[PDB]
């Protein structure tokens, strides 16, 4: 139920993370026998599946993505999209 629309969450605004943070992240490569990596087979800011050859990641909190992707993504949002949790994560 979307009756009230409070698109603007948080009082602050969570700050975007640095690249030098997102490529100390753990480098998984996109094996064949890898179609999902630890949450569903689609990447959801690519809306496309995991297949052999992309370089995934794994942000703290837990949660996988591509690297290319969430690397623009943490500088641009600061956060994880499944979970909104900040990066790099907050204390
Ligand atoms: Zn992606
Ligand atoms: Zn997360």
């Amino acid at each position: 139920m979307g009756h009230h629309h409070h698109h603007h969450s948080h009082m602050v605004a969570n700050p975007p993370a640095s690249k030098e943070s997102i490529d100390a992240l753990p480098e998984i490569l996109v094996t064949e026998d890898h179609g999902a990596v630890g949450q569903e087979m689609c990447c959801p800011i690519c809306c496309s599946e995991y297949v052999k050859g992309d370089v995934a990641t794994e942000l703290p909190c837990h949660h996988y993505f591509h690297k290319p992707c969430v690397s623009i993504w943490l500088q641009k949002s600061g956060t994880c999209p499944v979970c909104r949790c900040m990066f790099p994560p907050p204390l």
